[PDB]
């Protein structure tokens, strides 16, 4: 299923539908405590979905994801791609945007580690908020290699890590008008979904126990440990699980 999010009159509530949009395209068999359970693979021609996002300007760039983990592969603008340089952008390339007649492969992997040293800037240095989003969406729509990097990263919390977490949702959302540097909350959640992922299967078969504990940071700067699915993480937070046969 494709879906789309519009910048141009966006609001809080039109970010939400979006979102619910994004979760939506996303197929599942099953869901643990309610909260779905992503596919644990899926044949390159069920793969992938897309994300036309449209900036303030109404320009529009389509982004790639693998849907059983929400991963970006790519984006498309105009007749160009541009695929991350890794293993999965390369096997997408095979099955999206394939009538640009432009591919461009971008000189980094899409994980933070790589886009942060890219980028020269760690995520607790990057805006994020709808504003943040509009100009990142430029960015990439024009390819300003230079600010890419710190773009794609702004595209991957504004989609992925909020699709993941209700919580990333709200914030993000939230500044409709205005940016807002995110907090370890936010980044703390988005380094530990593959272990909350885990940890909520597991515990499906363990009496709602976790095997390892999954520290976090909550608003006030303090390790929260997580040790079991009555936690507010798992109750009122993660909208999506990593499957276990998926990294």
């Amino acid at each position: 299923m494709d879906v789309s999010f519009r910048l141009s009159g966006a609001t809080s509530s039109s970010y939400g539908v979006f979102i619910s949009n994004l979760r939506k395209a996303l197929p599942n068999e099953r869901k643990l405590y309610d909260i779905p359970l992503l596919r644990s693979s899926l044949p390159g021609s069920q793969r992938y979905a897309l994300i036309h996002l449209t900036n303030y300007a109404d320009e529009t760039i389509s982004v790639a994801i693998d849907v059983t983990n929400v991963y970006i592969m790519g984006y498309r603008a105009g007749d160009t791609s541009y695929f991350f340089n890794e293993a999965s952008a390369t096997e997408a390339a095979k099955y999206v945007f394939k009538d640009a007649m432009r591919k461009v492969t971008l000189p980094y992997s899409g994980n933070y580690e790589r886009l942060q040293t890219a980028a020269g800037k760690i995520r607790e240095n990057i805006p994020l908020g709808l504003p943040a989003l509009d100009s990142a969406i430029t960015t990439l729509f024009y390819y300003n290699a230079n600010s890419a990097a710190s773009a794609l990263m702004v595209l991957i919390q504004s989609t992925s890590e909020a699709a993941r977490y209700k919580f990333i949702e709200q914030q993000i959302g939230a500044a409709v008008d205005a940016t807002f540097l995110p907090s370890l909350a936010i980044i703390s959640l988005e380094n530990s979904w593959s272990a909350l992922s885990k940890q909520i299967q597991i515990a499906s078969t363990n009496n709602g126990q976790f095997e390892s504990p999954v520290v976090l940071i909550n608003a006030q700067n303090q390790r929260v440990t997580i040790t079991n699915v009555d936690a507010g993480v798992v109750t009122s937070n993660i909208a999506l699980l990593l499957n276990r046969n998926n990294m």
